[PDB]
């Protein structure tokens, strides 16, 4: 679990969005596993606008943060799950690090701000949905 709170927006994994997220929908994209909903309270986070490929993510299944080197956002095949059919997920960045399904939502940050959230993983892999291209989250 986990969310980014920026301005009057809440960014979550689309597959973990609540009834309230859908009732306050701003934008969603199944191909990116992202959903953004509106909030009444002002957020606590700021978004990176950069090309970093290193950062630190929060891993809930270890109650710890880990440093990572990750690929640039790209279109990557993701096998079928309970939430989606087998498909290509776009704007996904992969890295070597620990993750389990419940780790989705953990934030990845670089020195400039929030980069994205955990969205996929595998045997010693962790994948992050990028949010740096969503300029309207502040603008
Ligand atoms: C951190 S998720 C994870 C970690 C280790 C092993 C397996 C997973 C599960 C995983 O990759 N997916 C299943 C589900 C959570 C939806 C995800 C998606 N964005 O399509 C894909
Ligand atoms: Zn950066």
């Amino acid at each position: 679990s986990g969310a980014i709170y920026v301005g009057n927006y809440r960014v979550v994994n689309r597959h973990l969005a609540t009834h309230n997220d859908w009732a306050n929908l701003v934008w969603e994209d199944s191909s990116r596993d992202l959903l953004v909903s509106s909030t009444t309270a002002q957020g606590c986070d700021t978004i990176a606008r950069c090309d970093c490929q290193t950062g630190v993510y929060y891993c809930s299944s270890r109650r710890k943060h880990y440093p990572v080197s990750f690929s640039k956002p790209s279109l990557i095949f993701v096998e079928a799950s309970e939430y989606y059919p087998a498909r290509y997920q776009s704007h996904l960045m992969l890295a070597v690090g620990h993750s389990e399904p419940g780790d989705c939502g953990g934030i990845l940050r670089c020195q400039h701000g929030v980069v994205g959230i955990v969205s996929t993983g595998g045997n010693g892999l962790v994948g992050f949905a990028d949010v740096r291209d969503l300029l309207w989250l502040d603008e």
